[PDB]
């Protein structure tokens, strides 16, 4: 039997792991799993509901982590310190296709730059890839659409690979890239009405920056009023 | 007393006129008002509910219209034939600032070409949205507004113009004035060209946003492109002064 820690701020992926544990006897016989959300999460209520304790991974002492065979990061909002990843086997469930558009919001960047998008489970380092797979971007899709395919794919990757990774039955491999910063994200959000480009470029920018009800793209008008912008695309008219 | 014919395919305008009649003794004491929708209206059900009969003004005979002092057109989907307008006093309630962007969807065109937008009540002559103007008023286009936002402001203004002027017009107390210029007319084909997006069009983001907001009008999408595989993708935009 192994003890495992999952550090996640993502309701869907945590629920999914929890549901696999409950529906798969192979998990329940082999594992004790503790689940924690990040101390920086501003809205953890639904994770609390789900069955999770707060952890602060930046200040957690290695001394309190000795029982864990490994730690899984599934969209943990805090970066793990170097000392955690060098002293504990840490595996990341990552919503991008390493090594393309590493960093922030891989699907936003892939919409714009056409590099592959997908999901990757890999070892953390200051990492080697156990499994990954690509998803497609279709012409009518926004950031939220692609992210939703990505989450779907992560669940598939978990379901088919995670127990094996935990049991050492799947060995990783160093990536054959590029990285995008939060500041790169924020530069994109600040639209320039005077930008000359193709309608295609400008629709892609709006679609990259459309993600649910929270708008990101904005301009300032003539009067310095802030106006947020999003786009809707559909294969139906109505 | 006078007998009046209102031909309209717009619920909001017909319901407004009905409500003023019901609420203003000056109307009910002077006027008998018949209301009709266009035979071409594919979905008149709400209008039927409202209390209205079908009319085909394109084939209506002039002899059946002798009782009417005047005919009011309020977003009638059929165009009045020349013989009707030249032989009956016909008054149009138009959702544009004549003579600018006469014809179809004035606010779409105004978002694109920046000509004034507003509402106009004018005499109908044999040209579209071209006769002498009784009254009209401008509305503004703000940076976050789509076709439907400006349309709703236009409708609100048509209501105020009717409320403040329509009895006077009927009673020959307000004389109209020539439009300031011939102006410019947009067809349905002009609108449908706009709808077909050219993804290679080279422009400022402002031009592109203006085109998308001109074409955004409620849940029915107008603007489209075809993608790599010839799939048709409709496009609308949302602009707002709040994030969420
Ligand atoms: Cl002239």
């Amino acid at each position: 039997m192994k003890k495992i820690l999952v550090i996640s701020d993502n309701y869907q992926l945590v629920s999914y792991i929890k549901n696999l544990y409950l529906s798969n006897e192979e998990w329940s016989k082999e594992l004790f799993i503790d689940y924690s959300y990040s101390s920086i999460n501003r809205n953890p209520q639904s994770l609390i509901e789900l069955g999770m304790t707060e952890i602060d991974i930046k200040n957690k002492n290695l001394n309190e982590l000795n029982d864990y065979h490994l730690i899984i990061s599934a969209h943990c909002k805090q970066i793990f310190p170097a000392h955690i990843v060098n002293n504990k086997l840490c595996i990341n469930i990552h919503p991008g296709l390493n090594p393309y558009n590493r960093g922030w919001f891989p699907q936003v960047f892939s919409i714009l730059n056409k590099k592959p998008i997908g999901a990757t489970i890999h070892k953390m380092d200051s990492g080697e890839i156990y499994c990954q797979e690509e998803v497609s971007i279709l012409s009518h899709e926004t950031s939220i659409d692609i992210y939703n395919k990505v989450i779907e794919l992560e669940k598939k990757l978990i379901k088919n690979n995670l127990l094996k990774i935990i049991n050492n039955e799947l060995q990783p491999k160093l990536p054959s890239g590029n990285y995008n910063s939060i500041q790169d994200f924020n530069k994109l959000c600040k639209l320039n009405l005077e930008d000359n480009g193709s309608l295609r470029e400008h629709i892609d920018l709006l679609r990259a920056l459309t993600h649910g009800d929270f708008k990101n793209a904005y301009f300032y008008d003539e009067n310095n009023t802030k106006v947020f912008v999003k786009i809707e695309l559909s294969l139906s008219q109505e």
